[PDB]
């Protein structure tokens, strides 16, 4: 049973040092660009009250195709002369080594094939929708930018052993599943919740998971599981606090936690404070 990235990649190539390839906008049918359409008004109906205000107006400022899969080269435009960034496509799951390549030199790689109609949240895999919908507002915010090319600066450099699962943590409570306390109220800005449908509505409406002030060490010692919801969200209160959390070297953290066991998704450590 083959994936949906080997079936979409057939007789595609990609490079063989960083991954990238034009983005094969002639297999996108009239099927896709619907999909997208109706993923798209979607995630925009459930988002106010919910995603943080940068994450719509980015939405808005790099005008987001509502109706179809984006055009990367388009989108670049403006995402470059609004943030010195640029997305480029890959066909699908790529290195870490990659991957913190791409982000430190301000690179977003983002997945071109779409879920196929009969899939439709947060299935498995990362798709463009996923990708492109839920990463690439949040990079209106410069701060979240910086955060984002100084999280990748530290991944090419990481040797430490454990280092990529500590990263790997780091990056699926703030960039994938982060919340963000707001004088309006807790938001969010973690993609993975902001391109699904139940994520949306389950982060903020459950009473179930444990809602954590960001720790650092705390985060890249707690473990997550990819195919339920969240048992535990970290919430931060602003993007500087995010940015500021990298300006340490990781090196000497890696050592720290490298013979720590970690903590369960699901668990409440001594120093966390919760909501
Ligand atoms: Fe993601």
């Amino acid at each position: 049973v083959p994936d949906i990235t080997t079936r979409k990649n057939v007789g595609l190539s990609h490079d063989a040092n960083d991954f990238t390839l034009p983005q094969p906008l002639d297999r996108y049918s009239a099927e896709d660009h619907a999909t997208w359409a109706t993923l798209y008004q979607r995630q925009c109906k459930l988002l106010p009250g919910r995603a943080c205000d940068e994450f719509l107006e980015g939405l808005e400022r790099l005008e987001v195709d509502a109706d179809r899969v984006p055009d990367f080269n388009k989108l670049n435009e403006k995402l470059m002369a609004a943030t010195g960034w640029k997305i480029v496509a890959v066909p699908g799951l790529i290195p870490d080594d990659v991957f913190f390549e791409h982000l430190a030199n301000r690179r977003f790689p983002v997945t071109w094939w779409l879920r196929e109609p009969h899939q439709l949240d947060y299935l498995q895999e990362p798709d463009v929708f996923h990708d492109l919908f839920g990463h690439v507002p949040l990079l209106i915010n410069p701060v979240f930018a910086d955060y984002l090319e100084a999280y990748g600066k530290g991944g090419v450099k990481a040797k430490a052993l454990g280092a990529l699962p500590m990263l790997a943590r780091l990056y699926w409570y703030t960039v994938e599943f982060g919340l963000i306390n707001t004088p309006a109220g807790m938001r969010i800005y973690g993609a993975g919740i902001l391109s699904s449908k139940s994520e949306s509505i389950y982060c903020l409406d459950s009473a179930s998971p444990n809602r954590v002030g960001f720790d650092l060490m705390r985060i890249m010692n707690t473990r997550y599981r990819i195919d339920t919801f969240q048992k535990t969200y970290f919430v931060i209160d602003s993007f500087k606090q995010l940015f500021d959390a990298t300006a340490p070297d990781f090196a000497p953290l890696y050592l720290q936690l490298a013979d720590a066991q970690p903590w369960g998704a699901g668990d409440i450590a001594p120093d966390d404070l919760v909501l």
